[PDB]
């Protein structure tokens, strides 16, 4: 019993990361077999950090600009090529602890842990998810960047994000790792904002269930609705919409349970209408969304 | 910037999960050096549960009634031994991912991470807190038993929890590593309940300092009170009193923010008898009670291992 911001285990990617300089510039890259990753931003300079030509920027670089180390031992750059974004050195070492990985890039909705990293060294743990608006509300300080997010279903490691930086409004923003960015941000230090945020529908849903099969039942009701007249809801509370998608996804959660998932958005409609009143789902006071159908089933099955 | 439940680095305690098996039962023991660690339960079968005796089920088993396997590799167990709740089994091979390591006992109010475990495999890790009625509001399903919760200081992992078993109202409790239980439980089957939980005040007060550094500031106020005056307040509401101690060890965060303690104390008084106005701290609308003054700093400064 009980439910918790459950991250994966760090272990797999703790024994990756590194510690990458060029220049005055100092943050964290990727080692995965005999290649570091890390955000192309590294080779900017405190002058061009407007409309750095990265293209341009990178042919002037030679592998020795690059000071890589992993702990205390010096990695030797014997080339370096750019993927969009994402810079890929190449060491004359392959990384022993190379787990299992994969590359993959995710929707907005799916959800990852992440280590925060720090001059190539892990200082904890925590669970994350892209928002609708393709930020990520991260804790990240200076010096974070090069920090991956990842899920490690089975036994084999999802990279997902690479932190490239916060945005002003203090939620934070990156790629996936093969460079491109998630959202519509790029990596110079122009005047771009996150859109509106809106919370995820699916999941939100998702976590109810999960609250039901915990043993809560004081948010149900009698009451079921419509898909349609539901999303009239939803977006009036800013609300992702939910689809037949999300209906059917939901179906074995609604299965465990027995309460049918528009039955269930009936609940949600009402908990909108009214709040919490003073009580709690969960231990929250308030509706969490950074919780996927996949990831209850996770912790509560 | 932002601020999210953070927990330790779990890669120094996965290399010591292995899976303990002793009959049917099986549940996760933690090997260090030598030793393999689990709780003394694994050698209960399912009628020694009313009123077990682990003295007499212990002397009557074998060193190789213990399967004891690290992954896919069988652990030959040389010697076994019980203290107070807890089985130690000594084995042919140290534990070459042993780690700098210590047993610690922790205060209630105290923050550790635990790394769930199923069939001696990490599953999860996450944050929380030694109650103060100590038990843990942790996240385990059956065979959990033997997941471990411990800090990190440096590069010396502080083990400080192993878990035995879930309570009837789904709240968890266990031991030290030297198997001593928190709080007043005991491993066997029988009708066992906490004391009534209360709220852990100064995790509170560096909860919304941890708010405050990363600009929410809208339940400041200007007015500050005593010791005396919120300490009544606090008993009202179920909160556990605040201690002079309690008030030095906020003191960088108080040098930090501009806030004093009890300028905050304040801000909190009025926070407990007026809701929070619709409004959240730091993404939540509750009054967070399970990050400590240290948590804090490490989160806002960046402390690593
Ligand atoms: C990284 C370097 O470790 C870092 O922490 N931050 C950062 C600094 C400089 C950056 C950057 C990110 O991305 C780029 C792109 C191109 C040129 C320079 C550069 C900072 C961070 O993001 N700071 C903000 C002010 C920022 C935004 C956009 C930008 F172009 C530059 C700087 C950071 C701080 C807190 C959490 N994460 C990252
Ligand atoms: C363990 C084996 O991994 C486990 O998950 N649980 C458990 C099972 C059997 C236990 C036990 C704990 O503690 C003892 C003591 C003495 C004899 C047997 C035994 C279960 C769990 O705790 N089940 C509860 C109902 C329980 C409590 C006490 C008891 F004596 C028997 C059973 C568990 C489930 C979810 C999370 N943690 C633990
Ligand atoms: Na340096």
């Amino acid at each position: 019993s009980g439910f918790r911001k459950m991250a994966f285990p760090s272990g797999k990617v703790e024994g990756c990361m590194v510690q990458v300089t060029c220049g005055t510039t100092t943050l964290n890259g990727l080692w995965l077999d005999d290649v570091v990753y890390c955000p192309r931003h590294v080779i900017c300079t405190s002058e061009d950090m407007l409309n750095p030509n990265y293209e341009d920027l990178l042919i002037r670089k030679s592998n020795h600009n690059f000071l890589v180390q992993a702990g205390n031992v010096q990695l030797r750059v014997i080339g370096h090529s750019m993927q969009n974004c994402v810079l890929k050195l190449k060491v004359d070492t392959a990384n022993p602890k190379t787990p299992k990985y994969k590359f993959v890039r995710i929707q907005p909705g799916q959800t990852f842990s992440v280590l925060a990293c720090y001059n190539g060294s892990p200082s904890g743990v925590y669970q994350c998810a892209m928002r609708p608006n393709f930020t990520i509300k991260g804790s990240f300080l200076n010096g974070s960047c090069g920090s991956v997010g990842f899920n490690i279903d089975y036994d084999c490691v999802s990279f997902c994000y690479m932190h490239h930086m916060e945005l002003p409004t203090g939620v934070h923003a990156g790629t996936d790792l093969e460079g491109n960015f998630y959202g519509p941000f790029v990596d110079r230090q122009t005047a771009q904002a996150a859109g509106t945020d809106t919370t995820i529908t699916v999941n939100v849903l998702a976590w109810l269930y999960a609250a039901v099969i915990n043993g809560d039942r004081w948010f149900l009701n009698r009451f079921t609705t419509t898909l349609n007249d539901f999303n009239l809801v939803a977006m009036k509370y800013n609300y992702e919409p939910l689809t037949q998608d999300h209906v059917d996804i939901l179906g074995p959660l609604s299965a465990q349970t027995g309460i049918a998932v528009l039955d269930m958005c009936a609940s949600l409609k009402e908990l909108l209408q009214n709040g919490m009143n003073g009580r709690t789902i969960l231990g929250s006071a308030l509706l969490e969304d950074e919780f996927t159908p996949f990831d209850v089933v996770r912790q509560c099955s």
